[PDB]
């Protein structure tokens, strides 16, 4: 289905009509993240078409991917920005995002970062009692009123939605609906510092069934009804992020952005609410491969290993979450290459350094290209310099099949800078 | 026990006689890694005394912690260096390590990195067939013969990506015989795992490694080194557990090594650097989710991923005496990062801290800073150490937002 990375019957992987092998030969022989700029455009356009007729902000979650060129591109197409730190807000402003389409969320927002948010006029979510006290303090410091959204855990039916219900009892995020009156009384006490403009929920990540959005929005509209009846002017419902994509490339049918917005469309329109959505994964994940070269193939007797140049330093998701990302070769394998089971592992000093397990692949020769698919979200953004494996360069392919560098490779000199003069 | 971070009866945390609260007030209000320079010295001295009477190399595993000042200090006390990448080799040479006491290990060493290793004349392990073919090629490119150790898995191993197949031993020997100009086989290498709490396994491994070395010598190879790897564990729970000492570890192999006139290489990381360090934090706030309590700190999985990645316990306590009548209750200690995996510890019995109070994560010297990311653009922390005289020196600059922006200059 319609993936921007396609294996044609010639046995070559393509991005936007360009062979990945040709792209690999044109850049340095080290691991790198490869994006389709058009697939970024297609992902954004699917949300824009889904929200047509609804007053809305598409809040791209920068925590997914903080490439400045990708952010400037999304901004150029009418995107807002969702931030979880002051530095993310500085990068959004540098990328040219409108502060009236920026939302600063978080369970531990620093007073420093809240002063920046108040100064720049962005939307700020309220996560806790200490959080609201810091936002009032940031208002007093900046001398600006802050536009706030209360982050509420919707009391979803635990027999229908056990994982979300339990998540609300165990998680560090959000306000229990039982404490709502405390927050409203506090807002009413600080009219100069606080303007309550809406309510916020965020329901999880990799959501593959949209019934949770339907059921949560019904509960969020009843909270907004109650808030409006107490005389607060509420104009936004932020339903958060979390729409999933297909990681398995096995034909699974996932809900679209249209399906997601169709669950809240009529209630939002009936209440004259602006809808904020906060997608990260569903905007950037499926636009990107982590591109590798095969170091070599080995066996310990039971398991076979394809050893690559890339590692848990660049891409930790499989190790950290036991997550599946799809793996395939870039080029036709030798005639006579045996298809069998491989763990795909990096050169890093521990057994947690794997990119995938139990994958049926043609035995690749040394130097063959290999990709980890759907590597656009929470991959580069979570990269380390473990084993002094310096962070990779990034490229993208444009509509004409031309290749542009969108991030410099990190160098060893960038490690040494930290000790300069010490 | 004998820990460099001590909680006085007065309710203050101390490092080498200096109050941690005093150190926090003297640096920027952001998370930082704080080390006892003296404790680094003690950890090394314990290995140095355990190895007296044995020809040996203490190969500090740089993957544990790559602070350049910590590397220089270990080098100044006679340490060797264990490396898993060319960049680690570059950093070790910059730290002034003797290439004769450097060991380059790995299951995916790059031809590039093997060329540098051959040029600099460091020991290089042999992990697989493809690896041996790469060392041979690196020898031809550099025109230097390579001193090699075969990495054996002495009988999490039917699953390991590391080491040769024991049953293919003869294949490796025949290949070394067949490349005299390129290869000199100098020894054998095993690494048994990490957080090892029972030195029995070292004893059993050494006996099997010595059978191998005897066979390799009988076939005419001049082998001088047994590299028994690292993996000695430390106490993370701080509740009186008694772990094998380095003296205990060397005592199980000492007579065997002497009887064969072998040079012993050990490759400690965790047991040189872990217990010297606290990850030092400020409390942003305390929140409740009904009966469930959270201490929210400025630190996170961006700086310290081990609890989340390995479900590892690291001890947590407050820096300063709490207010009288502060409820002692159960807390998760969590950062500001936008996901559930961002915790430093779960279900910890602590006095309710006020906003801005200091909180430490213990035994954070190993696989903590070295695995740090810029997730959520939480830029990496500065590092400080305490001297013998109780003064504080910066040993690493804090990363800045400019350090992100530099990746896009001219693009
Ligand atoms: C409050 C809030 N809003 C939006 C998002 C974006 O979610 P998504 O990218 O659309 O799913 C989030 C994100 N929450 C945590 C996501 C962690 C993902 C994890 N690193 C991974 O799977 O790699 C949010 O908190
Ligand atoms: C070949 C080899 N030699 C030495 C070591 C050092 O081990 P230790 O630090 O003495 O236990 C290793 C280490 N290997 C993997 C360590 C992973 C630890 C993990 N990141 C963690 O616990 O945080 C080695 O491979």
């Amino acid at each position: 289905f319609d993936h921007c990375f396609k294996k044609s019957s010639d046995g070559f992987l393509y991005c936007e009509g360009t062979k990945v092998e040709d792209i690999m030969e044109s850049v340095e022989r080290r691991p790198f993240y490869l994006y389709s700029k058009p697939q970024i455009t297609r992902n954004l356009e699917a949300y824009k078409e889904a929200l047509e007729g609804v007053s809305s902000v598409i809040g791209y979650a920068i925590k997914a991917n903080n490439n400045l060129k990708i952010l400037e591109h999304l901004r150029s197409l009418g995107c807002g920005a969702v931030l979880v730190s002051g530095n993310e807000l500085r990068l959004a402003l540098r990328a040219g995002f409108d502060p009236t389409k920026c939302i600063f969320n978080g369970n531990g927002k620093s007073l420093e970062d809240l002063v920046l948010a108040a100064q720049e006029g962005v939307f700020v979510n309220v996560d806790s009692e200490f959080d609201l006290n810091n936002i009032v303090e940031a208002s007093r410091i900046s001398g600006k009123q802050v536009n706030v959204l209360l982050r509420i855990n919707p009391d979803v039916d635990p027999q229908v939605h056990p994982y979300v219900a339990t998540g609300n009892k165990n998680s560090k995020f959000g306000i229990r609906n039982e404490k709502l009156q405390w927050f409203l009384d506090q807002v009413k006490a600080h009219p100069k510092e606080l303007k309550l403009v809406g309510a916020h929920c965020h329901l999880g990540s990799t959501i593959t069934k949209v019934d949770i959005f339907r059921d949560a929005a019904v509960l969020m509209i009843e909270y907004i009804d109650e808030i409006r009846r107490q005389g607060f002017e509420v104009s936004y419902l932020n339903i958060g992020g979390g729409l999933g994509i297909d990681y398995y490339h096995a034909g699974a049918v996932l809900p679209t952005p249209m399906d997601l917005i169709n669950t809240v469309r009529e209630l939002v329109l009936s209440r004259d609410l602006n809808l904020i959505i906060e997608p990260g994964r569903s905007l950037i994940a499926n636009t990107c491969c982590f591109v590798n070269h095969v170091t070599g193939v080995k066996t310990n007797g039971t398991k076979n290993f394809i050893v690559i140049d890339g590692s848990m330093a660049e891409l930790i998701r499989p190790s950290l979450y036991d997550a599946y990302q799809h793996i395939e070769l870039v080029s036709p394998p030798p005639a006579e290459a045996e298809v069998t089971k491989f763990d795909v592992v990096g050169p890093v000093c521990e057994s947690a350094d794997f990119l995938g397990k139990d994958r049926e692949l043609p035995t690749p020769p040394q130097g063959a290209g290999l990709v980890v698919h759907d590597a656009g979200a929470y991959c580069m953004s979570m990269a380390s310099t473990y084993n002094l494996k310096m962070r990779p360069p990034e490229y993208w392919v444009e509509e004409d099949g031309s290749i542009t560098k969108i991030r410099h490779a990190e160098t060893f000199d960038d490690h040494l800078r930290f000790f300069e003069g010490l």
